[PDB]
């Protein structure tokens, strides 16, 4: 399964954990793809596990997307077929206990690189997803944005011998237009080469402003989208500290680090 193997979870780094999270009251957290793996969805880059480590995956360029009609079938079949599983996981205690903090006004805020909803689904409401949400859809003709539970339909009746990876076993897949402008749909996900649009991200930065800490859960921070934000953090002077299995490029910039499975360390934390 999705889970890295790690060593037994050392109880005094739990402890230091714990001073961390008491000694703030406006927390700011990060999560990326580890947060979900307990979910039953693959990270990237765990090492002997991780879709990137483990697996012929390549992401798809958007600059491929957005000129070629086959890149767009290839993906978007691919999609399809995936969609009723994808949309079924479940947020597991990690993102419960994030989601209690928030209710406890403990949690300022946290931002996501993860695509899967699950934040969402278990309530965060105080959230901003980084990369997009694979359950919307946006056309690039109008910029509107669709769900992609009703895509799906209309991908049924457009392709209804799929219903009884390369350019030969797509032929009969065709992909549904925007209904509003006849334009090209994208799920509302930040493909590799395309980047976070800066308002959003200065709104995270503000967001960031008056926090007094920063955890980060589950991801390597490789990706510049979201090692910034710890960049951010220590310029801000703030404490940092990380719930990981494996190594980040944030490690030099913390002051407690955690290696262990996220849903084994998050719900010890008490907030009183
Ligand atoms: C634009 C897009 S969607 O980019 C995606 C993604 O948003 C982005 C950033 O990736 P990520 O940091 O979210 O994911 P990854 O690099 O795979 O790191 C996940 C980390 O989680 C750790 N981990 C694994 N399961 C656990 C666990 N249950 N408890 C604690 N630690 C865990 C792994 O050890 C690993 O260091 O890169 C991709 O191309
Ligand atoms: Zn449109």
């Amino acid at each position: 399964h999705m889970v890295p193997a790690c060593p037994p979870p050392n109880p005094h780094q739990v402890e230091q954990l714990q001073d961390f999270v008491s000694q703030s009251q406006r927390l700011f957290v990060m999560t990326g793809a580890g947060i979900s793996t307990e979910s039953g969805i693959p990270d990237y880059r765990s090492e002997g596990v991780g879709l990137y480590s483990r697996t012929e995956r390549r992401p798809i360029q958007h600059s491929e997307f957005v000129q070629s009609q086959a890149a767009r079938r290839r993906y978007w079949a691919r999609n399809f077929v995936g969609w009723p599983s994808f949309s079924s996981h479940e947020p597991n205690s990690a993102h419960v206990n994030l989601c209690k903090w928030e209710r406890a006004g403990r949690l300022h805020w946290l931002v996501t690189q993860n695509v899967d909803a699950l934040h969402t689904k278990a309530g965060q409401c105080r959230l901003s997803e980084l990369h997009g949400c694979t359950h919307r859809v946006i056309c690039l003709g109008c910029q509107t944005v669709t769900k992609r539970s009703e895509l799906q339909e209309r991908f049924l009746n457009l392709n209804p011998s799929w219903n009884e990876l390369t350019d030969e076993q797509v032929s009969d897949f065709q992909v549904p237009a925007c209904t509003k402008c006849g334009g090209i749909l994208k799920p509302q996900v930040t493909f590799f080469g395309d980047t976070v649009n800066r308002g959003f991200v200065f709104s995270i930065y503000e967001q960031m402003k008056q926090a007094d800490a920063m955890l980060i859960v589950g991801s390597s921070l490789q990706v510049y989208s979201g090692y910034r934000f710890a960049l951010n953090a220590k310029e801000l002077h703030l404490p940092i500290a990380i719930l990981n299995i494996g190594p980040t490029r944030a490690d030099h910039l913390a002051k407690v680090k955690v290696s262990a499975r996220c849903g084994d360390v998050l719900p010890h934390i008490l907030l009183q």
